[PDB]
């Protein structure tokens, strides 16, 4: 399964893809970095084309 992900809170919003086995394993290692990178305002989830997104 494919999984994208989409950060916005800096000057421009960042950008990932990553295809894993399944959602979940993918579905962590996202939120790992994901968390680590910039997080703070709303955490948005796309469930069309499983991809992970934290606007400002």
């Amino acid at each position: 399964t494919t999984y994208k992900l989409i950060l916005n809170l800096k000057q421009a919003k960042e950008e990932a893809i990553k295809e894993l086995v399944d959602a979940g394993t993918a579905e962590k290692y996202f939120k790992l970095i994901a968390n680590a990178k910039t997080v703070e305002g709303v955490w948005t989830y796309k469930d069309e084309i499983k991809t992970f997104t934290v606007t400002e």
